[PDB]
C-alpha cells in the first residue's frame, strides 16, 4: 500500500501509460529485459548492477514480497531497474512488441497437478503474451530447480516451435560467466539438487 | 571366432540384410510394428523388450561384432522369436528399410563425442536424424535414455534445431513412474550410483 507510493520512482502504479514510452521512464534506448516472477529481488538487482547498460522491469503478482524488492533496488543504487505489481496477462496492455528484448522467468509457481497447467508462466498462452511484447526478435531466460516443471517448460518451448538454442541440467557445474543467483536459487544450490537453465528464442 | 558364432546362428543375425529391404515383415511372419534401436551393444535392453512386448518386432544394430555376438546369447537365452541383429552401422540403415517400415528408434547410452570436431559421430547428429526420418518417414519417434548430461544438453539442441516435438523428457527416470522401463546393461550400472538418467521422447511435427 503506502511505502509503495512513497517510492513511487521505483514501483510504477501506473505502467499502462507507459506503453510504448518505457525508454522516456529510463531516458535511454538500452535494451529492456522484464522478470515475470520478481519475488524479493536479488535477481534483477544482481543483474542491474552487472549490467548497467540493460534496462530492467520486474513484474510481481504480490505487494507484500514486491516490498522486500524495492527494499533491494532501493539498497543497490540501480538507477536501470523499475518494478511492477501487476499480472503476466496484462503485460500486452503495458509494453508495444519490440519494446522488451528478453524475458527471465526465475523458480516460477510448478502448479504441477494436469488441470492448473495454464498457470504455469511456460504455458502456450504466456509465451504468446512474451512474443506479443517482443515480437519474434525475444529470447526467454528460465532458470528453476523443479523438475517437473522444467520437463514441461521443455515440451511447451518445443510444441510452441520455440529454439533451444542454451540447457544446462546441472547450472552450478556448468561455466557460468556473471550468473547471478536468484533468492530460491541460494537455498537449492546447497542441497545439491540440480538447478535447470534454458534459452529458447522465436525462430526465423 | 565371431564370424563363425554368427554364421552357426544366421537365423538371428542376418549376414545380408539389405536383401530384406521393404520385406521385413516375411522375416517376422506378422505386420506387428518394427522397433529398432541403434547401438544395442550386449543386448540386454532388446532382449527384455522383446520378452515384455511380444506384439512388437525388435530389430537390434551394433557396428561391433565383438559386443553383437553376446547380443545374439542373450536373443538365444530368452526364446524371444520377434527380434533380429544386424553387425551393420547407421549410414547403411537407407539401404536395409524402406520409409515407414520403421515405426520406432531407440537409442541407449550411444558415445557421446564430447569434443566439437566429433559433432558429427553423435548418434543424434542431424544427419542421423535424417536417417532416421528417411526409415520412418514422419510418423515415427525417437526413445532416448543416457547418463551423459553434456549428450543429452547436445541431443535436446539438435532436436529442437531440426524441428522435433518433444513429447515426453525425464531428468531422473529412475525417481520417475516408468510402467516396464527395461533398464540398458549401461543403466543398471548407473542407476545404483546416484547420477541421474535422462530420457526423452522425440516426434516428427504434422
Ligand atoms: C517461487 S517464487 C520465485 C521468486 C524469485 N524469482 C526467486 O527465484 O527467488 C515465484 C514468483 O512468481 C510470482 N508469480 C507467479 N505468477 C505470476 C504472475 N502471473 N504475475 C506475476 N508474478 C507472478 C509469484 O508471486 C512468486 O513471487
Ligand atoms: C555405450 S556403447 C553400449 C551402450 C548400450 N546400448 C547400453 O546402453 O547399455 C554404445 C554402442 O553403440 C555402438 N555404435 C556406435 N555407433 C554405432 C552405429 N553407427 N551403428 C551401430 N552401433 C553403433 C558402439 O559401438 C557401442 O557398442
Amino acid at each position: 500500500d503506502d511505502f509503495l507510493a512513497e517510492n513511487a520512482d521505483i514501483a510504477i502504479s501506473n505502467p499502462a501509460d507507459y506503453k510504448g514510452k518505457w525508454n522516456t521512464v529510463f531516458g535511454n534506448d538500452n535494451p529492456i529485459h522484464i522478470e515475470v516472477g520478481t519475488g524479493k529481488g536479488q535477481f534483477i538487482s544482481g543483474m542491474a548492477k552487472q549490467n548497467p547498460d540493460i534496462n530492467y522491469i520486474g513484474i510481481e503478482l504480490f505487494k507484500s514480497v514486491i516490498v522486500t524488492a524495492v527494499q533491494k533496488v532501493k539498497d543497490s543504487e540501480a538507477q536501470n531497474v523499475k518494478l511492477l505489481n501487476i499480472d503476466a496477462d496484462t503485460l500486452t496492455d503495458v509494453f508495444e512488441p519490440g519494446e522488451v528484448k528478453r524475458v527471465y522467468l526465475n523458480f516460477s509457481d510448478p502448479w504441477p497437478k494436469k488441470r492448473h497447467e495454464k498457470r504455469r508462466l511456460t504455458y502456450s498462452h504466456f509465451l504468446k503474451k512474451y512474443e506479443e511484447v517482443m515480437g519474434k526478435g525475444g529470447s526467454i531466460h528460465f532458470k528453476t530447480d523443479n523438475r517437473g516443471l522444467f520437463e514441461y517448460s521443455l515440451k511447451s518451448f518445443s510444441e510452441y516451435g520455440l529454439l533451444l538454442t542454451y540447457v544446462s541440467l546441472d547450472l552450478h557445474n556448468s561455466n557460468l560467466e556473471g550468473n547471478i543467483m536468484t533468492e530460491y536459487e541460494e537455498k537449492f544450490s546447497a542441497l545439491g539438487q540440480p538447478i535447470y537453465r534454458a534459452e529458447v528464442e522465436w525462430r526465423t
